[PDB]
């Protein structure tokens, strides 16, 4: 196990490998680690809030419960990191690339996702109240009961995603693309949708969620 | 020409054939000829405001630019019947027989024409602004640049209807068929339309009439 001094000097000397370095639960708050290679890495219920960790690679990363309440996380690279509950509450994330990530249970409350790569990833239960997705990569992303409600979704990629059981109340869909994704029909009646990319089996549905009769 | 002391005489002592009769101008206002053979009758800017007409035959009948205001009509046969630019505000014509009637640049301000027939009617440039066509059939009708704000068409047979140019703020459609209809984009947006039967295409055209894209 690395400690707070220890990866402090590292960085300030120039290393920039940690990869599969062992930092379960250290506390680094307004610590800066930007271009670290944590890939592997076990930063399991570590505390990262207000981190710099601007285009550190953390690919398949141990983040589990992790506090990265406020970090920068622009461009970093998170593919396939294990997510689960951490708390990402107003961090960036613009432009990271988190496909197939374990996001479930994850506090997304005001995350900038701003056009991140979130291919595949899986965000069942996940907070995202009040979240930018804005230009984001949800294509075949595991929407299930996740809490859309206020979220930012506006141009991004949904399609095949599952937004089964979401909370969409005051969620923006506006120039999203819907196409073959799995929603209920209380989407259609709660998310704006103008611009919106959809299939016409979608777009009966839409139809139906008003009320309109097809028998 | 038959005046107002000779036709109320003659229905007095019972007589109800008055077919073919030239009545224009004449001033029958809450006048009660219930039952009578109108058919082919002149009434050409007849002022019948008022008047009960309930089961009267006007078949093929001239009432262009008549005052029919308040009247009752209910079970009236006016197939055929010329009604252009007639005053109909307010008038029961419940349940009466309107089919190809010449409804053009009629006053039906507030009318009931519940469970009227209208199939294939002529209404363009009527003013159905809150009248009440509940369980109307208008199949096929001409509603072109008619004003149905407020209008309740709810249950009504709108199959086959032109509804184009039609005011429709505020209209009222639920349950309605609108199956083969031609309407505005507009209608989409503005009529309440649970329960109304539509074509896969018309739904289509509902969701694209709230923004979404089929592309
Ligand atoms: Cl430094
Ligand atoms: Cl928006
Ligand atoms: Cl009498
Ligand atoms: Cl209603």
């Amino acid at each position: 196990h690395m400690n707070v001094g220890e990866i402090l000097r590292h960085y300030a000397a120039g290393k920039r490998n940690f990869q599969h370095i062992n930092l379960q639960e250290i506390e680094l708050t307004n610590a800066s680690l930007t271009g670290a290679d944590l890939s592997y890495a076990n930063l399991h219920h570590a505390n990262l809030s207000r981190a710099n960790l601007r285009s550190a690679d953390l690919r398949n990363a141990n983040l589990s419960h992790a506090n990265l309440s406020g970090a920068n996380l622009e461009e970093a690279n998170l593919e396939a990191a294990n997510l689960r509950g951490a708390d990402l509450h107003e961090a960036n994330l613009s432009g990271a690339d988190l496909q197939e990530a374990n996001l479930t249970q994850a506090n997304l409350k005001d995350a900038n996702l701003s056009d991140a790569n979130l291919e595949q990833a899986d965000l069942a239960g996940a907070d995202l109240q009040g979240a930018v997705l804005d230009g984001a990569n949800l294509h075949g992303a595991n929407l299930n009961n996740a809490n859309l409600s206020e979220a930012m979704l506006t141009r991004a990629n949904l399609e095949q995603a599952d937004l089964s059981g979401a909370r969409t109340t005051g969620a923006r869909l506006d120039d999203a693309d819907l196409r073959g994704a799995t929603v209920d029909p209380v989407l259609w009646r709660t998310a704006s949708l103008v611009g919106a990319r959809v299939d016409v089996d979608q777009a009966v549905a839409f139809a139906a969620a008003h009320g309109l009769c097809l028998a």
